[PDB]
Parts: C-alpha cells; structure tokens; sequence
C-alpha cells in the first residue's frame, strides 16, 4: 500500500516553496539558495508534473536583458531535460521596498504604472514558457490604518489594473487567464479582497469577467476561520476555480504554509473529496514552505509528503463515496432531496399548494432526525482506514 | 456638549433587540417578555425613527388569522400614536425545530417549500406596513460536518429560493428590495455565504440581481477577523449597501451583539466616517442585545448608548475630515493620487512610456515615506477630542 | 478490526451531554428531556464506565427534600442495576438568573454566599455517590465591560470561595479533590481564569494547593487558538491533571462541543498519544452535545463515536511509538537529547567549558537539520493506517 | 491641552523598535540601519526615560572583545550625554540559525549549553549598565509538529535553564530579577508558555520563584483573543508584574507591534486605568515596530504617538475614577460589595446562616439589575471626552 505520484497526477510546486531559505520576521536564512535548475531536476525525480515561478524567482531583480536571456535559457534546458511543465506564472509585487504601499493600489501613481509594466513583461514570458494561468496575489494591497487607504478609490485602481491587463492579453491574442489569490492579512494589517467571496464579487465588475477566476489557498481562508471546502464549492458553483494552492494551516495565526495534509486534516479530506468529485482538472499546486528547522533532505521529504497526503486522501474519499453503506446513509440524511428543485412546479403552484403551508405538519417534519452523526462517523472510519 | 437623537437621524431597532429576554446557551431568561407596543413607545421616547421585526416577533408562531389581525392592529395603533416607521422586515427561519437543518437549503424538500411560503406571507405584511427592505439572515443554512451538505446543491437551492422571491415581488408590483445578511458561523458550525464578499458574489448569479443587496453586520464580519469598514467600502463600490446592522463585538468568538461603540471602537469611528462621507441614506439599524446582567432600566440605557455613540463618532469623523491639518496630511500620504486614474492615457501609451519602466527610478520611489503614522495619530487625536 | 469499549476503558459522560435538548441562542429544543435513569441504562449498553452530573441535572432546581431523596433513590437503583459509577460531580452555578453576574465572584455578596451553600450541599451528595473529583466551571465569573468587575477583587473572592471549600472537605474528612475547568469566553464576554495556565497559577495561591487541579476541555483551549496537547503536558508536568473533558472544536468560535475526534483530528491523535504515554489513569470524560439536527438514534450514535474515536487513536498512537522506524526517526531528531540534562555538571563547570562558548562551532550546529518533517509524515502515515 | 512626556513618566523603548528596518516575511528592508547612539539621542529629545537592548542589538554577533568594548563605550557615552537609563536588557536567542529549534529547549544539548553561556555573558553587561530587569522571550521554544518536542522534557530543560540563571545571579550577588515574556505562536507554530497564565504557573516550580515574574505584551495575549487587562490583573494579584510591553494589535493574526493606542483602543484605556490605579512603578516600555511604509520622520512620529496615547488615556482614566457620578454608578453596580469578604464570619457561621440558603430569596436577588451598561457608557463618554 503505497502512494507514488506520477506526472499524470498534475502535482506542481512554486520555485519559491522548496526554494524558501527560512528567513522569517525573527531569524536569518537557515538554508542556502537553490538554483532553479536543481529544483526542477529534484522535483521531477519525486514525480511532480511541473513548476511555477514569480518573475524575480527566475530572473534576479535588476538583471540586464543579457542575464535575463541566460537565466531563461538554462531554465528551458532543465524543463526539456525533465519533461517538466510550467502551468502558471505570477509577478513579485511584494518584496522590493518600492511596493511597500502596494503595486496596483499604491497611493503613488508612478508606482502603480511601474507595477503594471513589470506584470506585462512577465505575462509575455509566461506565455513563452507555456503557462495557461497567470496568478495575481496582491499581498501589499491594503493598510495598517484607516486613513491611509480610501478603499473605493483603491478598488477603482484595482479594477483599472486588471482591465488593462485583460486589454493587453486580448490585443496580443494570448490564451492565458488570470486567477486572483485572496489573503485576509499579512503582510498588510488588512489586505484588499481578503477572501474567495470578495475576489469573486470583484471579478463581476471587470470589463471582461470571463478572463478572471480565483486561486484560493488553503491556509489563507483558514486565517479568517472560514471552511475552505465550502469556499471552493462556491468558486466551483460560479465556474471560477481556475487554479488552487494546497498547503496546511493551524487555525487563525500567521501564514504557516505547512505541507499539504498538515494543519486541518479533516478539511483536507473534504477538500480532496470535492475536487475529485467535481472533476477539477487544473494543477494541484503546493504553495508551502519547508520549516526552517530542516536541511535539504527535510525539504525534499516535506515536498514528497505533500503529494503522498493528497494521494492517501484521494483513496479514502473514493472509498467513502463508493461504499454502499455510505450511499444508504446519504439517502438517510436526504442528500438526494437537497439535489432536487424546491419548486420546479413554479411559483403559482407553490402558492396554491396547501401541503406547503396551510396543511404542512411542522411537528412531524421537526421530529425527523437528520442522521448526520452516523454519516460523519462513517466518513471518520473511512479517513482512518477503520473501514 | 450633548448628543440627542432625533427621528431625522434614521435610528432603528429590531423588536428582538430591546426585547431579548436573556436566554443564552447556558442560562434562563433574566427579563420578562416585552409587549411590542411598549417597545415602540419607549424607543419613540428615546428618539428612534422606527422599528423592524421578524414575523414571529410580532405574531406568535401558530397564531390564528383572527389573532394575527389583532396583533397587527395593536401594532399599527402604536406606530400611528408615535410616528414610528417600519423600514425593514424579515422572517424567522431559525427558531422552530423544523428549521434545524435550514429553511431554503434544508435537505428535506417539504421544509424548503414551507420556508418559502412562510417568507412570502411576511413580505405581504412588510409591504402593508411600509417596509422598503426585506432582510434574509440564513442562520440555519450550513453544516457541522462535511458529508451533511453538498454546497453546490445547497447554492442551487438558495438561488432557487431567492429567484422565486424575486418573481413574487415583481408579479405583485411591490417596491421592496432584498438584503442578504452574512454570518460566518453560529448557530451552524459553518454558515453558507459567510461574509459580505460571499453574499455579493452570490447575488451576481440571481436572475434579477438589481433586486438584491447586502445587510452587513458589524459583529458578523469581525467574527471572521475581517475589517468591517473595508467590507462596507466594497459593498458601497458594488452599489449593494441596502441596509446595515450596527453593534459591537470583541474579536473572534461567539456573536456578542454588544451595543454600538462597544467592541472595536476605532473600527466604529472608521465605519461612521465612511457611511457619512459616502452619503449612505438607509436606516441606521441596531441589531444588539442588552446584556442579561441588566434590568429594563439597563435595556433602555443600552439602546440610548447605541445612538449616542453613533452621534459622538459622527462629530469626531466630521471634525477629522474638516481639519486643514488633516487635509494636508492626506495630501502628504498621496490619498489624492490614489483617486487619480493609473493610466487614463491608455494601454499603448503606458507601454511606450519609458518613465513607467525603462527609466523609472525605483530606489527614489522606494525611499519616499508614506507618512501614515502621523495621519493615523491625527485621527486618534480627533477621536479622543485631544484636538 | 473493531473497537469496542468496555467499562475498563474508563469512558464517562455527563448527564447533560446525551441529555442536551438542543436549545441554542437562536432556537428551541429539538428533543424531549431524557430521564437520568434512561441515560444510565443506554450508556451502560454502549460500554461506558460511568456518568457525571450537575446538582440540577439530577434534582430539579427547587425540589423539596422529599423529591430530592426520590430522585437520588431512583438514580442509585439505576447505577446498582448497571454497575455504572459516578467518578465526578459538579454544581450548576450558571443557569438560574440569580447567577447572571457569577456565583463565587458575583458583585452581590448575598449571591456569593448562596453559591457556596449550593456547592457544599452537592459535595455531600457527590461523596455519597462515590465521586472522587469535584469539578468547578465558573462560566458566569467574568464581564462584558471593563468597569463591571475589578479582577483583583474578583480573584480575592474566588480564592476565598475555594479556600472555604477546602476547609469544608478537610473538616468532614472527605476524600475528594477539586478540579477547576478553564474557559476563555462564553457565556461571559471574558471568563476569569481563561486557560489551563491561568487556572494552574491561581491554584498555587490557595491555602491548600494539593487539594486542587485542573479539568481542561479540548474545545475550551482551542477557543483561544492554543495547542491542547501542550497545555495538558504542562498540567501533567505540574502534577495537576485531575480530570479531563474530551470533545471537538473547529477553531476559534462559539463552543461547539462536537463529539471527540471531530474538530482538530491531528490534535486528538497527539492528545491520546500523550495521555497513554504519560499513563493518565483518571476518567476519559466526554463533555459533548449531539447536534440539534439529530433524533435520539443520532444521540446514541454520536456518544458511541466518542468512544470509538478514542480507541482508534489509541491504537494508531501505540503503533506509532512502537515502530522501530519511528524510534530511529526520534533519535534522528534528537528527542533523546531533549531528555538529558543540559548541565548536570553544574554551573561552574558550564562556565569553565570552552566547548559551550569560546570554542563552540555555531555554524556546524546551525547546519544540522532537525528532520522533523520526516518524523511528522511517519506520524501522518500511522494516523491514516498508510502504515 | 497637550500631553508632553518627561523622563519622570518612565517611558522606555527597545533599540530594535525604532531600529526596525522593515524586513517582513515577504519583503526587504525599507529603512537603513540606525546607530544605537543616534536612537539614544533622538529618543531623549522626544522625552523618553531610557532604552533597552538585546545583546546583538548593541554588539554585532561575532564581535571580538575589542569591538565589544568599543560598542559599549560609545553607548555609555551617549547615555552619559543624554541622562538616558537602561532599565532592562535581554538576549537574542532567536535570530541566528543555530537557534532554529530553540535556545533553552533546543533538542541538541550543545545548543542549550551555548544558549545559557550567551545569556550569562549578557547578564554581566546588563548589570554593568544598571538594568534592574532581565527579560527572557523564548520565541524559538516550541514546535510546528507534535512528535518534534516532548513538552514535559522541554519544561524540564526550561526549568533547568532558569534555575541555573537564578544560581548565577545569587552567586554573583547581583540585584537583577528575571521576567518571562509569553507569546502564543510566531515564529514557532506553537510557543511554550504561550500566555501570562502559563508563565505564572511555570514560575511556581522554579527553585527560587521570588527571582522571576512576567513581562506581558499587549499584542501577545491578544493573539490568543485574551483580555489583556484581565491577565495583567492576575499578574498584579500574584505580585509578579515585573515589567510590561506596550503596543497595539488588531485581533488574532500575525504579531503586528503597532504603536501603543492603535489596535484595541478600549483595552488600552482599561490597561492604563489598571496600571495607574494599582500603582505600577516599573518602566512603561514600548515594544513596537514603525510600519515599513514609513521613513525616519514617520519612525519618530510613531514613537512619539506611543507616549502621547499613554498620557491621553491616563488623563481620561483619572477623570473617570474621579467623577462623582462614576463613583455612584460603581456603587450602583456593587463594585463595593465585590471588595468585601464573602464569609469573614467563617465556614461554620456560613453553614448555620439560613439567609444564605434555606431562606435566601433567589428570585428577588435574580431580579436586581447590575447596571453595567450605564457604567460602561460613562466610561465611553470619559474616553471620548464627551464628559
Ligand atoms: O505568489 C504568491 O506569493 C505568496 C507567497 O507564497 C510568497 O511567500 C503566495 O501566497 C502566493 O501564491
Ligand atoms: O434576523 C436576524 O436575526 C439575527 C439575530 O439578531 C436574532 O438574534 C440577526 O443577526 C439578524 O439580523
Ligand atoms: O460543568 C460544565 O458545564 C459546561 C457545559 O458542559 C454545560 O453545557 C462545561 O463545560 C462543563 O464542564
Ligand atoms: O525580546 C523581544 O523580542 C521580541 C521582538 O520584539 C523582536 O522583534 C519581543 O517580543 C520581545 O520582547
Ligand atoms: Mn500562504
Ligand atoms: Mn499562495
Ligand atoms: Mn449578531
Ligand atoms: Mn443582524
Ligand atoms: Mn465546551
Ligand atoms: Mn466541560
Ligand atoms: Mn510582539
Ligand atoms: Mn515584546
């Protein structure tokens, strides 16, 4: 009973994940910098399908066009040598001091123009390398104090930025879509579009909404105490789950980025159940950081457990839904009725139906147990292999 | 220096607020039930503009049509006697045991039909009494366990319910709009549409989106650790702030419903600054519970402090925005630049502008301080009257 | 592979747990009241070892001495008929309106005297029924506002109450110890002694500290975002784990009281690992509420899953510690070194040791990986039975 | 109406506070390094009374004894030139990679010995510079995973470390006491002794408890959602408030370290009320970070607002307690009764008192309102200067 990934499982990793040197707000790096081409090689040996990058992960900030082309050629050779893909790319609009008040919603106009130019340059590279999804994480968009940011004005600037990006892509004829990644706080005191629902709502006000979806992250919704599978279900319902970031988080605190399966393990089970049963077909991307306690052996051990835990949870969720006793429990709890229209007979028929009100026996209905606890222990037994 | 409300301040209260008997999960009622007509009279004397109700606050669950008409006539006489209005009404789809798995997203279809019939009956009454806004708080819509609720199916049923309600209103020719009230948890382990952003996103998938907005509550967004003024700004930006619930909350815990001004007092300041500067013109509604430590004198003291605190914060926010030294600080922090388009010159001009990238001096831009801390201490001095 | 409890597993339940009628802050009871003697019989059939009670669970508030003796005789017959024990008892100082500002720290002195008299009466009964532990949960001790409670004065009154209780027990010659149960909030805005550490610290100021320990509850420490196994380890380290309350909680929100194993499942694993490896020998008590969605079949299903989940986690934790590959990983991560004295050679030798400072190679030490991620995935594989 | 600090207000600042360069988990430094002697001069001009330091703030890690003595002489000249004091010192056991698994509870024994030697060297310097308090913040003591740290063994090592430090001080005849600073998480997934109560409890197991107290930090207790004034009251009650760290925090998230008065402003009011009315006479120390949005002008503006906000809150708290109408409200709410013994008449008299039970009228007692809401609005009016 082993759980070996192959490139057909669509597992991806950011360069910055296994590449995290372990600098935290209170401590220096505990690991040396990794060459991108070493990370590509090591991830291919563990069974990954591809990698993702920020511009500045791949090409050092301030690189000349000569150095740029060098970095890209070495990278491209490692992808050719391994068969690794690049399904997603993104921009670093958070590290450089110039971004201290944001990129697209910086109060200084010149900064906002610079943010857009830096982004557009990396969309061209992403397209060259074959990415299908371009992620936007506005980690510097927000405030520590109420007077620093008019949020209506800041949403105007955010909408303006994404519309220009949408204009750019369509004018170039690129086949790339955008995915906005919410986060509620950190590094800003509050971040704009802090959850999946705020990002989905914002998208509906862009000039071309069909170009934009969400990239939700496990630990980011959990930093607001929200149910991550529920938010994914709403993203799926809206047709906007373009990409996903998988990791673990222990409750409401700083962003831990633990390997996938750590943190809330039952949430991880229900997440995998939903992605698999909804037939999500995008990358299974890990946005995680190996703890700074670890050396490079612990780095690759952590990246491998990401994939392992996904595959174990996939097996247990599938055994759960395939169990006849579970299918019977689901009927007992009326999940079949949840899927039926309330009033396909229409409004007037509803209004005329005395069994819906005048003659509805509310005490008999109230008395029916939902049988959720038996259902939930079957799920528990399946997760633990006690079934 | 006093702070006396008048009906022109548009302060409203639910019957269930000053009427809360003080039953909590661990204790019996500490106060006797109030007659609605007593509450109408006492709130009119304190300077309120109107009251709101759930169906079951006004007419006891299971009332005959004869008793119903009696309750309504007494109520209507008290409104005539006081000049109090009824700007908003809502449905109780949470107290009765029949609603233990929800109203509109109950797994049992018969329950969902009953929920819609109970709602429609109260929309007719609300219209009769002159309400302009109908609130929907789906406090029983959600789950304690992952297998109990398919959330895609449950959003389908939620959409179906709100579309039928929209069909009903338009067929009757009623001038009433709907406001969805988010809450993240309690009494369900997780509640569907848990924040303002999730409710805004959902609305965009209804058949007639222009009929629906949000009713955000201070303490409910704060139960997810979110910035309430930021979520209101996004609701204002979308044109969907139909109504608002004002109260106080101390952080991430059970729903406290403290009087307005308690809880996060700086958030309350920034909220009032925003409602007043955006020119919000709906009711200022208090959804609060006087602590069960209190007798009826403490009830009316608490309701009065709601209004007082709003008026004190209104004065301090206005003095803040009117202060020349503040207007100068706002320019120092480039709030004026935040309000200017990033690229009114358009995409091609942006692309051709060397000052936006090739010749942008990122170190000079990085070095400019934002001066937010001086701005925030001016706001502090204004709030405390130390200015 | 089944997991059947016997009375030798020391599983206990409060009468109020399976007896919870499902009244919540927003809804009426969904279940009828259970007779205590029915609950005793049903729990004995599921394999429990005993039950616990508040005074008012067993004897209705205001009962005459004639009714009191009746209730107790019926109860005692059910225990004789089933072989069920009563290892713990406690007082209801939270439900009655008289306790709205607390019992032992109520501002009204007369109330505080009444609280002590009500407590002492139930200690005599507890002793009669054989309880070894008397729990104190001061759920009404605290405040919603800062001026309502001087906390120094309130700790003085709390200390006074517990000292008098300690005087009472020793004067009667009773073999009973006290266990204080912390909770951070709910139903009060803040509760005094809000965590395990605050309760442990308080105990050290009582006149007879050896009479008092803690009764920690899973969901209560998790309501402050704390690591429950870490707090139990500190209680074990102090010698003060007199009793424990087992249940589940999903993060920082209202007190859910889900069955044990729900909530944070990895915390539950590490908790069972610690109780079993430290050789805790008190009751395994479930303080949980079957969700109000359930009928009586779902009640007994939920109580049974409490016990099942404990036994599954016991097996997986034992397999984890017994695995040679785990024992090797533990050495790799230097858990053996953590258990050795830092400086058994004493202070002067430490000071004279050049290898501890002058000649300590800090870069070689820094470079050693901790290998925690491989250890943690072995724990994961063991929990999931993927091992 | 201004609020000018003098050195008699006992305001202190860490070198690392105004010296924070603005490196966060996601971004580079936004400010250049400050010379300690510049910070001493600038803080003296703003009215501070003294500064505090980590060893590595003052003397660069790895400094030769020649460089060490140089750094110290320059520092000492700036203190002589300004009249600034050094009331507290501490050790950096968190930045260097060698401390990635802790200092005193590192799994590697050699590291733990090195941590103690590094500490002892800085106690000698602290004594030389006149510090009265030595702070210990074990920010690296804890774990991201359950198998990485046996917490009983780790408390044994923590106790061993503090006992050796206590032995050292007493053998040298130094007049210095220790203050343990709790934090619940960050940078470790969970930190040992995570709150004030856990630190107080631990102290009671040291060989010489009278040498040790707590250094609580505003934002650290609030990261667990705890009431900071309540935890200070318990520290005061135990006689263990040796030192305090003042700052602001917006709820349960990463450690913000905002200037004092930001964050929870009503908690700040109640904190100042308590320190002033209990007559706390230690330093008023600011452990804060000027946001990385700021230049050096915004640094000194932020440090100045720390002090200003303390002085404004001091004035409002004093006006609150001095108001006759408040003193009357306090009696109305029976705060005077809270301060009286419950049973100075003793146990036997309590037992014989029929007015405490047999003849206690529980309904009359229940019916008395606490009048807390009127009290709390008077506090509100005083804080806002609306009084
Ligand atoms: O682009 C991203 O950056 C952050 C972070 O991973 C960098 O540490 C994250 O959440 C992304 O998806
Ligand atoms: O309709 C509502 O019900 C809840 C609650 O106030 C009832 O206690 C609330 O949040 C509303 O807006
Ligand atoms: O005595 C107790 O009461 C509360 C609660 O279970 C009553 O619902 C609890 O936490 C205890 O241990
Ligand atoms: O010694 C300390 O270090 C941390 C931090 O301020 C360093 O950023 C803090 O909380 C202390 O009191
Ligand atoms: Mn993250
Ligand atoms: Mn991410
Ligand atoms: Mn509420
Ligand atoms: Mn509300
Ligand atoms: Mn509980
Ligand atoms: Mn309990
Ligand atoms: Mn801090
Ligand atoms: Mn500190």
């Amino acid at each position: 009973m082993n759980y070996q990934p192959t490139p057909e499982d669509r597992f991806t990793f950011g360069l910055w994940t296994v590449g995290w040197q372990g600098r935290d707000p209170f401590g220096d790096a505990t690991r040396r910098a990794l060459d991108p081409v070493e990370s590509v090689q090591r991830l291919a040996e563990l069974g990954a399908h591809g990698v993702t990058f920020h511009d500045d992960d791949l090409i050092p900030f301030g690189s000349s066009d000569s150095e740029r082309e060098e970095h890209v050629k070495r990278f491209r050779q490692a992808l050719d040598d391994t068969g690794m893909k690049v399904p997603m790319a993104t921009t670093n609009l958070f590290t450089h001091p110039v971004f201290k008040d944001g990129g697209f919603t910086a109060n200084d106009r010149d900064v906002r123009r610079y943010a857009l130019r830096k982004t557009i340059r990396n969309i061209d590279l992403a397209v060259e390398l074959g990415a299908e999804t371009y992620v936007a994480w506005g980690g510097r968009e927000g405030a520590e104090s109420g007077g620093a940011k008019d949020v209506r004005d800041a949403l105007d600037r955010m909408k303006e930025a994404f519309d220009l990006l949408g204009e750019y892509v369509t004018s170039q004829g690129y086949d790339i879509r955008f995915a906005i990644e919410p986060k509620p706080n950190e590094p800003r005191g509050d971040i704009l579009l802090p959850t999946v629902g705020h990002a989905l709502a914002f998208i509906e006000r862009l000039e071309r909404p069909e170009l934009y979806g969400v990239n939700p992250e496990v630990g980011h919704e959990q930093m607001a105490g929200l149910n991550f599978p529920h938010g994914i279900a709403q993203a799926l319902w809206a047709g906007k789950l373009f990409h996903i970031d998988l990791n673990g988080q222990n409750g409401i605190k700083y962003d831990q980025d633990l390997r996938f399966g750590a943190g809330d393990l039952r949430a991880a089970f229900w997440l995998v159940d939903l992605l698999e049963s909804a037939g999500y077909s995008g990358p299974r991307h890990f946005d995680f950081k190996p703890p700074r306690t670890e050396d490079f052996d612990g780095v690759w051990a952590s990246a491998a457990g990401c994939m392992r835990n996904y595959l174990i949870l996939k097996e247990r969720a599938a055994a759960f839904r395939a169990d006849p006793e579970v299918q019977e429990a689901l009927r007992a709890s009326r999940l079949d009725e949840l899927a039926r229209p309330t009033a396909a007979d229409g409004l007037q028929a509803l209004l005329d139906d005395r069994s819906a009100f005048e003659e509805f026996d509310v005490d008999a209905a109230a008395a029916r147990g939902m049988a959720f606890e038996r259902l939930d222990q079957l799920a528990m037994d399946h997760l633990l292999g006690a079934r």
